[PDB]
């Protein structure tokens, strides 16, 4: 391109086409995301530009925001693999617990950092978690959602996964809190453990009902105010809560305990990233080297 050279198409993300590219001048290899539609609000430019300062070892660095030719390009540090591909590659044997624990610990540090800076992700999923050969894992796309209101779809009729969406979002709550990210990470934690998505909904109501069938239909006792949420319906079926030991076997009680706190219905009772880091589950955390085949 003007200063780059497409090495290939890394994919077709939630916002647009993503290319692995090499800077012709510096020689650095980066991920280039071309954002979708015919104006690009200046509000989004200032918002995104702010994220260039959000630097942490567990957050994918946003190197540049280029608004030229009236188009929007986001330049990110490049990592060779995402957690979704890695979990598929580890499907037969499963990701070893020490590595699951290291990944969860690093992700929580990343969230604690973003959340302490009043930045929410809002759309965490295995595909947005990038890993390298040194055992590091990083959150990609933090803050883009807010700087772009609602996602809906990618840019080429692609189906948005609802699997990691917190219940308050599904019940129509208009204001997101840091708690939505904890929920998504809890779903991801469970998926790494069992090797199966925790709530693989295929519609918004199927998503909600899958959650209800496992954690029990929420009520005013466990979630004060839930019955007044925008999309709550008194006609929701009432399902009994399932024993946690049946949800993520064979995770130990430290892990089940942390997961249950990351999955509390009430966003206000849900554990913060900071508090989660102090959970006994991380008492023996280490940083193993993964087996990446690139
Ligand atoms: C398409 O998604 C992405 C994937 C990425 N890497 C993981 C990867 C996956 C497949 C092949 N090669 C690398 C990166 C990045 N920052 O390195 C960015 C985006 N993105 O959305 O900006």
């Amino acid at each position: 391109m003007e200063n780059f050279q497409k090495v290939e198409k890394i994919g077709e993300g939630t916002y647009g086409v993503v290319y692995k590219a090499r800077n012709k001048l510096t020689g650095e290899v980066v991920a280039l995301k071309k954002i979708r539609t015919e104006g690009v609000p200046s509000t989004a430019i200032r918002e995104i530009s702010l994220l260039k300062e959000l630097n942490h070892p567990n957050i994918v660095k946003l190197l540049d925001v280029i608004h030229t030719e009236n188009k929007l390009y986001l330049v990110f540090e490049f990592l060779h693999q995402d957690l979704k591909k890695f979990m598929d590659a580890s499907a037969l044997t499963g990701i070893p617990l020490p590595l699951i624990k290291s990944y969860l610990f690093q992700l929580l540090q990343g969230l604690a950092f973003c959340h302490s800076h009043r930045v929410l992700h809002r759309d965490l999923k295995p595909q947005n978690l990038l890993i390298n050969t040194e055992g590091a894992i990083k959150l990609a796309d933090f803050g883009l959602a807010r700087a772009f209101g609602v996602p809906v779809r990618t840019y080429t009729h692609e189906v948005v996964t609802l699997w990691y969406r917190a219940p308050e979002i599904l019940l129509g709550c208009k204001y997101y809190s840091t708690a939505v990210d904890i929920w998504s990470l809890g779903c991801i934690f469970a998926e790494m453990v069992t090797r199966r998505a925790l709530f693989p909904g295929d519609s918004e109501i199927d998503q909600l009902f899958r959650i209800f069938r496992t954690l029990g239909t929420p009520d005013e006792v466990v979630w004060p105010g839930v019955t007044s949420m925008p999309d709550y319906k008194p006609s929701f079926p009432k399902w009994a809560r399932q024993d946690f030991s049946k949800v993520v076997p064979p995770l130990d009680e430290d892990g089940r305990s942390l997961l249950s706190q990351m999955l509390h219905y009430d966003p206000n009772k849900r554990i913060s990233a900071k508090a989660a880091l102090a959970h006994p589950f991380f008492q023996d955390v280490t940083k193993p080297v993964p087996h990446l085949r690139l």
